[PDB]
């Protein structure tokens, strides 16, 4: 998808591919040869989704990502 979203009873998420590859560039959520990555609450929460906001707008607050 070039955005996808993630329901959770923590609260929804929105991901952004193409969206975020705008800023990103592939190679900084992914690294040599992009593939699915690991959602889960192990990767997601580590450098996977909680790194790269505190340096940006938008999520940050830890409601962030996880909208209701
Ligand atoms: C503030 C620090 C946050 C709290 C509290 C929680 N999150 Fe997250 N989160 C993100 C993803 C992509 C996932 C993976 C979905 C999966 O588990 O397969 C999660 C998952 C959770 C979960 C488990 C699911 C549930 O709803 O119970 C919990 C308990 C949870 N999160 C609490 C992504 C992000 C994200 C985007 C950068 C942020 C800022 C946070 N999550 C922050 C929090
Ligand atoms: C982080 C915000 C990402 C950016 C930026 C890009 N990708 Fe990605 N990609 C990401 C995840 C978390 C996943 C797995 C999604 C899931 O839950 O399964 C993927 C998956 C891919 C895949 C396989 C699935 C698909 O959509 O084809 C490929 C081939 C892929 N990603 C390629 C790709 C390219 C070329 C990117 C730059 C334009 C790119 N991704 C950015 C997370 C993120
Ligand atoms: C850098 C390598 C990033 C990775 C890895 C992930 N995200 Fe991200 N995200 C990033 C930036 C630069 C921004 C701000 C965009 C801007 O225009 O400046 C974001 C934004 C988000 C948002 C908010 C979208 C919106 O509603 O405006 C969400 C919901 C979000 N990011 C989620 C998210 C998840 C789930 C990730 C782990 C798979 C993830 N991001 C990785 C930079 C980067």
């Amino acid at each position: 998808a070039d955005v996808v979203t993630y329901e959770n009873k923590k609260g929804n998420v929105t991901f952004d591919h193409k969206a975020h590859a705008e800023k990103l560039g592939c190679d900084a959520c992914h690294e040599g040869t992009p593939a699915k990555i690991a959602i889960d609450k192990k990767s997601a929460h580590k450098d996977a989704c909680k790194t790269c906001h505190k340096s940006n707008n938008g999520p940050t607050k830890c409601g962030g990502c996880h909208i209701k």
